[PDB]
């Protein structure tokens, strides 16, 4: 164990040697270690998809081909599936659930988990801290700007923000060329 | 180094292999190696109560039974003790301070860290990211809503949301049966 | 691996033992390998900074002297650099960005990244959650109350706070003695 130890601190100094020459970047040390592109795709997810290890990823997960999801991200298929298109924005710190506990608590322990299936489509943005609760259904082309609580479905074109969320306007200025 | 990193990462292919056929989920580096129950108990925390390796807890920290800790919290009892109930829900992302430093640092770091006791009672629901300051003090069977700030002391029984967090009703239906 | 992972096990148990004793607290596996003092040395930030493991630091990244870059933070230099100062508190959860991909995503992955420049004073407090976009300028002696999305300029010795962040009155008497 001492020498464990000390030799994963010496991994850790000289991974992130090589990684600010490389990449310059510092990650924290299991993103030294899990390679992102790989983990997706043992997820089972779509080519070009990655994913940092500090990602939670619970039950049935399904994502589309080059997806982004970001650090510190939740991404929860536990309560009846969870379905992410392409070319999304997973933004750190998104949440994404298809379960909850309130009741569960709230009786004691005694109420069941309460679950519901979740679904964004292709081309979407979530951004940073984004919590998207179960039943919830997000169309193509949608924008979810950071430290939103979406409760409601959300129809495709759509650019909305707020906790919670509101429709504000549509997204099309945002797929221009 | 070169061979231990090789380890590493075969460990991680494998584990990840491993819980994917066993407990249908994905999770970081860290949280294949540890135990969620087994980290709680090292804490002296009450049984049935589990934390996510990706918890930072500080100083004096109390838990009941059957508290569920979740990924990326902050549990901070540096600042007089924190304490915490029975079948509480601490969702990702939650944060619970004892202290702060907004002085210390507006002073460029001459002030002192002003700290103040925290306590949450039981059967309560902390939402995803959930910010609860120095010297609150939460009754039993709160529902505190996702992405509030809690700068005052919540009575028994209240569902409270935004931030800053208000009282928006009763806890009462959440407790049915 | 078996024997590996069984090592890594005993590594957590003791090095949590020693850490509870030695500094009253516990922490992710990660950072009992990191320290925190050494990270920041490594990155070329300031004396007396420190920065958790579970900190990302993405490109031209420059930090003053005795800053404290918390949990869970994202400091991104990517997009044309990120500046920050001395004495600052970046607490757990904030993410400080010169990119994003909102069209990126929005155009079916055809738009390029958006890119602009960052830069943080000295003597701020960015309280936890708090998102600061690509383009803005902070000055010195700035607090941003917890939640926060900065989505436009602060000038020094203001308070702001809100999604979006607003002027609320000015940080004068955090400044005291």
């Amino acid at each position: 164990h001492m020498i464990l130890l000390k030799e994963l601190k010496e991994l850790f100094f000289l991974r992130t040697t090589y990684y600010l020459k490389k990449y310059n970047r510092s990650l924290p040390f299991g993103d030294m270690i899990v390679d992102r592109w790989d983990k997706a795709k043992l997820l089972g997810f779509g080519e070009g998809t990655s994913i940092y290890d500090s990602s939670i990823v619970l039950g049935e997960v399904k994502v589309g081909k080059d997806t982004w999801i970001g650090p510190n991200t939740i991404l929860d298929g536990s309560g009846g599936g969870l379905i992410i298109g392409s070319n999304c924005s997973i933004s750190a710190g998104v949440q994404i659930y298809t379960h909850d506990t309130v009741r569960k608590s709230l009786s004691g322990g005694k109420a069941d988990i309460d679950k519901a299936s979740t679904r964004i489509g292709s081309d979407c943005y979530l951004g940073p801290n984004t919590i998207i609760v179960k039943g919830v259904k997000i169309g193509d082309r949608v924008v979810v700007g950071a430290n939103s609580l979406v409760l409601k479905d959300i129809p495709s074109d759509c650019k909305v923000f707020g906790s919670p969320a509101v429709i504000i306007t549509d997204s099309l200025n945002y797929q221009r060329n």
